[PDB]
């Protein structure tokens, strides 16, 4: 029994890989990554330009997981492309190549340099869409208006099938609004569910603190904190979305975690915090538990399973 | 040492006090909460008709916390009416009564008739917007549009301090918008943070199945799985409403837990899920963890700390 599967024209060895930010910024991160038994990985989210990033201390863990404002860092969209087109090898597994512009500008002069070596090599874009937007408003994928705009310029400047990062939504209209949104769009072929959950704030007790340096201490959360969030973000674009992927990120650091991920409808599963606590090991972890759980229940595929929650009556 | 606080011209004991919901339906529940050590205590958010809510099982808790569709199931506002006019014991705390109509006009014609007894004897008033408003439009606090609406209504139909239960938000435009619309409002005086993280699903991966029947298993977060959430928007109203009181909701199981909702800017201090696991035993250990940690911080009363955490340079 093993875990490959095929999707978006490629194949894959397992279903998991790390979360984009996670252990993939640097051209030795993304070497380790490729070294790892991961089935794919993805790259930092970037910007035309490179950045520094926020001040430290940016990232925290604890035991219920992570908070963050790292403030994008990265090295630039030069060196990902040149990454994605010359330095990786497309033999050990798929590449995601992460992009988060400063503005639809920025974005759409990314993607059409990437586009011709996604035709050449086979690398895929995901599309960061928790990113800045004009001002007094959110975020983009909060500001459906916005969003319609990016993937309409991002379809048409790219022009072949892509995914999209989403920040999660809480409340049930808005998935149905951000589910029409995305299935306006047919090249966005599998939707990535979910980053942070936005703007929590971790104080210490004993020094009265907050955590981190940047924004007075709110930042992302990830980790055990989210993975409700993060299977009902799956499960309600799962049934939304027919026609399109999707790819589970949330709250991972097991198995089981993984399984209750594809039981929701999950295609890949992403890791981040978990895998920033752990360490590239803990993808061998992953796949042992997983193939486990799907051997006590007697399941042989994936897709004996993907999206079958049970409900209640 | 002392856990005693004046506001609102009313005296507490403590600052804790159920969150809305939990041990607060009945005569039998209301009585249960007075007889506790709590502060102070809260009615279930009502109807004008008695409602028996949504099917079971719709209601869930599990080590980091709780998961909850219950469809506002409540004896209808007469009986919380009658409990804050002629049944409860002011002499031994001070009762919120909560409301949440389905519409505008169903608070509009509630607070109307409230307004007299909280007058007269001296019940507080919750107005629930984290709450339900024309189906396929998001929750009332999540349509800045309807939320000045209904503010503007109550605050004209009742014309005496109140105060108002808010959703989570995750987005700093947000939050900026958010306390822009109750700083409109000079009769919205206290602002509680927060209600449960909304439509999260937990699946349980032996049966293969959501936990609750209503809403495909899609419910409302509280517990352990909340805090970090909870403490940055009481972090986010107390920095943007310096006119009103911030009470916190969301995660408190300890006393260090209640201690950094204080830091964070809260007054009162609601518990959910916690007192809805443990019973109302839960407020003697809340009150001697917190004494606990102001002993060892040399700090007498809660002023001394409250909103003084500190961000990082
Ligand atoms: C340190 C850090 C940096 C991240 N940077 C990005 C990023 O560049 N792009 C992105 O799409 N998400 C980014 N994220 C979000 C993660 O990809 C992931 O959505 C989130 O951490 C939730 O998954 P988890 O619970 O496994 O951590 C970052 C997360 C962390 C912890
Ligand atoms: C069973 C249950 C019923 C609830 N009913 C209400 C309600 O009627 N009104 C309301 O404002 N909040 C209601 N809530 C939300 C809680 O008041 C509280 O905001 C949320 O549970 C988070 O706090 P916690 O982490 O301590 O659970 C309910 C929560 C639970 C668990
Ligand atoms: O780098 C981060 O702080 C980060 N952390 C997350 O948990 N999720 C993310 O998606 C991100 C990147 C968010 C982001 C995207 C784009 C900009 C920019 F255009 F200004 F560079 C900034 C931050
Ligand atoms: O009665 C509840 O379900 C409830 N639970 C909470 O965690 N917070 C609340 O404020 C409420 C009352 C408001 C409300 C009513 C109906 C629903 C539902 F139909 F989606 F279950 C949710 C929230």
């Amino acid at each position: 029994m093993c875990l490959k599967l095929n999707l978006l024209d490629h194949v894959f060895a397992n279903p998991f890989m790390n979360a984009a930010g996670v252990l993939c910024s640097t051209e030795e991160d993304l070497r380790c990554m490729t070294a790892s038994s991961s089935g794919a990985l993805v790259s930092k989210s970037c910007t035309s330009a490179p950045r520094d990033g926020n001040p430290e201390p940016r990232y925290m863990a604890f035991p219920l997981g992570s908070i963050n404002s790292m403030g994008l860092p990265n090295l630039g969209f030069d060196f990902y492309l040149k990454y994605a087109s010359d330095l990786h090898d497309y033999s050990k597994k798929p590449l995601f190549l992460s992009i988060s512009g400063l503005s639809v500008e920025e974005n759409v002069a990314m993607v059409r340099r990437l586009a011709p070596v996604a035709q050449e090599k086979g690398v895929l874009l995901e599309l960061n869409l928790s990113c800045p937007n004009v001002p007094g408003k959110p975020q983009v994928a909060y500001d459906f208006e916005a969003m319609r705009t990016y993937l309409q310029q991002v379809s048409l400047a790219y022009g072949l099938p892509f995914g999209v990062k989403m920040p999660p939504y809480f409340d049930i209209a808005h998935f149905d609004t951000a589910a029409a949104v995305l299935n306006e769009f047919p090249l966005v072929k599998f939707v990535t569910c979910v980053n942070s959950v936005g703007n929590g704030l971790v104080i210490d007790a004993e020094s009265e603190s907050v955590v981190i340096k940047p924004k007075q201490g709110f930042g992302g959360l990830g980790g055990k904190y989210i993975l409700p969030t993060a299977l009902a973000n799956v499960n309600a674009f799962y049934r939304r979305c027919p026609d399109k992927l999707v790819f589970g990120c949330g709250g991972v650091y097991s198995g089981e975690d993984a399984f209750l991920h594809i039981l929701a409808g999950a295609s890949m599963v992403q890791v981040g915090t978990a895998l920033q606590e752990e360490g590239p090991g803990i993808f061998t972890r992953l796949e042992d538990e997983l193939l486990e759980i799907m051997a006590r229940k007697g399941y042989r595929t994936l897709e004996e399973f993907r999206g079958r929650v049970k409900t209640i009556e």
